[PDB]
């Protein structure tokens, strides 16, 4: 039985926009979304359909790019590092649940490599922005 998907907004969680969060949404995630290995990670894991026994016992924090995209669009994060942590949770979940060299691990590893390449391009200093008419 799959849990509800992770929250993508929180009216009591402090929210903010920065140049780096902005770059994460409109450059990094856009580039990842079209990668040949994006498809397994564009929505939450459905452990029932995929036949992943004990997935939600082993994986305490399910995460996916569909959720990260909504979180970015809803200005859910305080800073870029918080968003980067969700990406890292997504990749490491895969490494935890599966075995090294498994096909899904290889795909996650390649996607992660591209992710790390793109976040190397982030603006050097993180500064707040406020795009009002967004
Ligand atoms: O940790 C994971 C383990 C595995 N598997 C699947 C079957 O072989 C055994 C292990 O799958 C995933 C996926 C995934 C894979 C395929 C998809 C998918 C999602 O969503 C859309 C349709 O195709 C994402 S994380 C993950």
């Amino acid at each position: 039985a799959n849990p509800p998907p992770p929250e993508t907004s929180n009216p009591n969680k402090p929210k903010r926009q920065t140049n780096q969060l902005q770059y994460l949404l409109r450059v990094v995630l856009k580039t990842l979304w079209k990668h040949q290995f994006a498809w397994p990670f564009q929505q939450p894991v459905d452990a029932v359909k995929l036949n992943l026994p004990d997935y939600y016992k082993i994986i305490k924090t399910p995460m996916d790019m569909g959720t990260i995209k909504k979180r970015l669009e809803n200005n859910y994060y305080w800073n870029a590092q918080e968003c980067i942590q969700d990406f890292n949770t997504m990749f490491t979940n895969c490494y935890i649940y599966n075995k090294p060299g498994d096909d899904i691990v290889l795909m996650a590893e390649a996607l992660e490599k591209l992710f790390l390449q793109k976040i190397n391009e982030l603006p050097t200093e993180e500064t707040e922005i406020m795009i009002v008419q967004a």
